[PDB]
């Protein structure tokens, strides 16, 4: 089923209390989403589908090239597909700045609210804001009033602190305006994205803990690791250790989508393509031939994802 | 929007009156119903938008593989789209022949006549049964129950009478056992597939004509033109006089969908596939490159489904 | 077996007298040659095979880009394979310009008169000068003192009259011009280049009969037909009614050559590259491998000439 | 130039002298021979040239098969460029098996007898004599009087002694029996295989060295690296010290000549095919085109082999 937003904060919670982390998987249609559930599900995992801006646009359709209606679109469906599979599936948006606030975010956390109003569960669990480019004042600022419309709507803020040089550097002043702006969850659940290539998150950890007049090996916030693309498996063990609960992917599942459909192309060349005079062939230019071996082999690549960030048969539904 | 059940059944008398017809655009998709509805809007017409059992299949993804996930999920997903072009889109199923009545259309119409209870409207606006396969008389038995059951969900009742040898020959009988079980439409409408390569539509008309006590030239039957990929644009011309209001089309934007990403995927293909210890390039094996060339051909060859069909430019919005 | 000018001769001699032709195959390498050879001999035929400007040089090497080289090397390569063949092949040089005479045909001229003078064969049975794109005295002045060399060293020249407008036209006054300074074989075999798209031809023979005083139906004039790729198989018809001995191919051949190799390349995609960490498949990105392929496609490309010319089955060696 | 046989001998002992190899290269047809010509050119090197039986039936064309006709063409092919580069160029056969020694390597023998007894010289530099099929004795009384043969005809013998099992194994014995039966040059100049993965050249040496009473540091055979490709460029060093004086290659240079031929025919999928009713592209279509590319890769290996192997820059021409 879709992550209820109980569920969700209890697996993000499990996931954290057992230095374990959930892949975020970007999609953009409905191959790539029941791709991913499918890839959640052979692993016996849950798992989190998120839709970046371009994904949503690219979802809407050129003749619509609309964020909310892409993004609404595509959790529509994947509320229909996740109901048939006996593990919890979050729905997420990735990176949004400020400039797209008014135009993704907030609609949606409007329509989610709505649905709250009348005793509904939201259409989305959890929503990225993305105030890397503007000052850590302001960027926490609306991530405060955020967070209040979020927890209001039963919805987890995502945000990124710190500034971007790709790698984001995070100061221990920014860890600690972070804390104090926001708390530590009592206030609504928020996650804090972060990159490796480390301590850093040690870093922060220990800064928030002493801030909270915790033991010095506390874990306040809950961390997420974004540009992790074929990352060293050791570097993901080390993010799992310092509270990652939730890695990005996308390359490697574009990747992993994409080369059956290229490998299809060429060995059935004069199947898609009508050549000196004759008609193609049906069966090898039917959607389904080509965008079928797609969507396995990327569900492969999101079991690989499932056992190196060690969620892998740990699915709350405990379907065994 | 999607067409409403109003608004499909004056769509289709419009057609009738003025002898043109819709193209029925098999999708699989958020992709391929996506550049469907962009077809039809860039060409000023109103379209339907077909699943067939296998499309539905597909769209449920290879974890489930159930034609109702799939079709409802496809549905919910092409409802939130619609609503943003100012033309109409019906939703249609295509083909389910007896033994798939139990596992697609019934609990579809189930699904639909709980809509309605509720004061909403049907999730599909017509269902095909395909009863080619069984004797008339059975064949029309079980037309009758469903067509109550469309009729009283506000759905249009498609059916295939005759026998297939591929062509499809139908009896002047056959014809006449139709009009008999299931009247002209006042019972609730419908509409009988066809094929060509034509005379037989015209019969089919004359013969229905006479049964009813009409003029020799009424045109009694809405006909559902199977099987005509890349038509003679003369036997299309044709078709229209007898009364077809509905061609379906599958093969040809199947062809028009897959041509560029097969041209992308070997124009790219020191992109698309590691090559000799290179890394690829992300912005080619981005599945969002190469599908939405994929949607802009399909798009155009429902813009000339459109102008052939002579449906373009008179969308029952008027968005002119 | 290499033509000897003596049978060269009674190849056009047969072929004008019995009103057929011979292709003539524009090779580069030793697979092209050989193609062109074994296509010869499946059909039974003599055949012509030529070395343009370009192919000569590209037969050379990047290293060396010397056009007699290219042509010296390509010809004594095939020399030893015709040698193997019951059908006679002659060798001939394509379009040479005044400005590349004393760096292609007059040194490939001396070659051979050295060889005749030495009690030899000459290297090359024909070689053409192209003289078009000078005014006609020029063109003739030039022939002639060619033609005197040419015959001394028992080569065949080709020649080509009037005006390039692609497509030649050439006058009554011209056709004239030509038998009065070089004769009518008299003083040394040549042939007469000629396009279509025809009765141009049929004039020229009877401008020329009218000037030799010859009956009307007489065709002095052993014609070449240039730019006839693909061209319609009822022009080839009256291009040999009206004398043409020796036809030009190359773009047909060409595409033939290279089809097999393209297919090659597409379904053995992760065999020719090393894709995703693999080493490739040796068997396959084997040269061998896919020329093979690309030789036998150009011999059945060039059987089916032999056979449109009517000249398959008619080789002087009488091997049935 | 093509090495004359007292270049050749020069090359190899100067090789040896300084602790140097040539790249021996497996071509097949004529763009081979001068993609691997201009890459000794390109490093200044002088080089080797060799066909294999399956090259040599491979450059006789699919209407011949002979492993004569083919080596000899190649071979004339190659006599008329080589005369055009300022680097010395050596041909030699590849592997032949004793069933296969009066098929190839005993024809050509004769021939090149013949050549010398008019005053000429051999048309083929070395010879390759492969008995490991058959046992020692009968292999080293093969190879004596195929040395004798070769010697008179001024040609190199090249030989393989010991097991395949791939690599090669050679006995202590072995070695003894080769010098025993042919000496160590004063009969005739030979060339002793051998593979990699290296002591156990160091050894023959020695124990060869021991036989003809010379000091224990003494490299009497000239050995020849055979299974080579892609070797460790440190194993190839080892070779060099021990004697090595000619490494084969050819997996190398298939894979270098074909890999842009594949990029070419993606690339230009729609020139080189006829596609969607189109006519295809002449001028990707034009064997040239793509050709020139492999050649140009493939000089570009043989360049570096040149460096790998230390002949580069030392052509016994001095052109530098
Ligand atoms: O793919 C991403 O989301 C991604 C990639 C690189 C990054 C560098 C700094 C901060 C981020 O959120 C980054 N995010
Ligand atoms: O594509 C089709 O739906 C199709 C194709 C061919 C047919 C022949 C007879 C009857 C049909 O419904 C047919 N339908
Ligand atoms: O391929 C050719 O040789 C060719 C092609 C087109 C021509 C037009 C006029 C005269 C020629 O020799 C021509 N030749
Ligand atoms: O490519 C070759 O010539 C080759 C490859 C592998 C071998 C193994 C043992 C002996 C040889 O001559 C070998 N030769
Ligand atoms: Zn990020
Ligand atoms: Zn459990
Ligand atoms: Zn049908
Ligand atoms: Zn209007
Ligand atoms: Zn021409
Ligand atoms: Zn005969
Ligand atoms: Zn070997
Ligand atoms: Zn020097």
């Amino acid at each position: 089923p879709i992550a209820t937003p109980e569920v969700y904060a209890e697996m993000l919670g499990q996931a954290k209390q057992n230095s374990y982390a959930f892949p975020a998987i970007n999609c953009t249609s409905s191959e790539t989403v029941n791709a991913a559930i499918k890839g959640f599900a052979d692993a016996g995992s849950d798992g989190i589908i998120q839709f970046s801006t371009g994904g949503a646009e690219f979802g809407s359709g050129l003749g619509v090239k609309d964020m909310v209606t892409g993004a609404v679109a595509l959790a529509e469906f994947t509320h229909v597909i996740a109901a048939k599979y006996p593990v919890n599936v979050a729905l997420h948006t990735d990176h949004c700045p400020k400039d797209k606030l008014d135009s993704y975010v907030r609609p949606l956390l409007a329509i989610s609210a709505q649905r709250v109003s009348k005793g509904g569960n939201p259409l989305f669990q959890s929503h990225m804001w993305d105030g890397s480019a503007v000052p850590i004042d302001e960027n926490l600022a609306i991530a405060q009033e955020l967070l209040k419309a979020a927890a209001a709507a039963k919805i987890i803020l995502e945000i990124e602190i710190g500034v971007v040089g790709e790698k984001l550097y995070t100061s221990p002043e920014d860890f600690e305006k972070t804390i104090e702006a926001l708390g530590a969850g009592e206030h609504g659940k928020y996650l804090l994205a972060a990159t490796f290539g480390p301590d850093i998150l040690a870093q922060g950890q220990q800064v928030a803990a002493a801030k909270l007049g915790l033991p010095a090996d506390a874990k306040p916030f809950d961390f997420v690791f974004h540009g992790g693309s074929g990352s060293l498996k050791s570097e993901i063990e080390e993010a799992l250790r310092y509270g990652v609960v939730k890695m990005n992917v996308d390359t490697d599942t574009q990747y992993a989508f994409t080369r059956p459909i290229a490998g299809h192309m060429f060995t059935n060349y004069d199947g898609v393509l009508k050549v000196d005079g004759e008609v193609g062939v049906k069966k090898v230019y039917d959607p389904r031939s080509y965008l079928k071996k797609a969507e396995a082999s990327m569900s492969q690549r999101v079991v690989q994802a499932c056992n190196d960030l060690h969620c892998a048969g740990k699915s709350l539904t405990h379907h065994h």
